[PDB]
């Protein structure tokens, strides 16, 4: 991921230093992975 586990907070400034709203981890991976929801960036 790019924090988790245990760092939820990270994914989302992660993202939103990426571009992006808010990710989160991977809850169907025990929360490791660090996943982007939500982006403004499209047309």
């Amino acid at each position: 991921g790019f924090g988790c586990p245990g760092n939820q907070l990270k994914c989302n400034n992660h993202c939103k230093s990426i571009s992006c709203r808010a990710g989160y981890c991977d809850a169907a991976t025990l929360w490791l992975r660090c996943t982007c929801t939500d982006c403004n960036g499209k047309k």
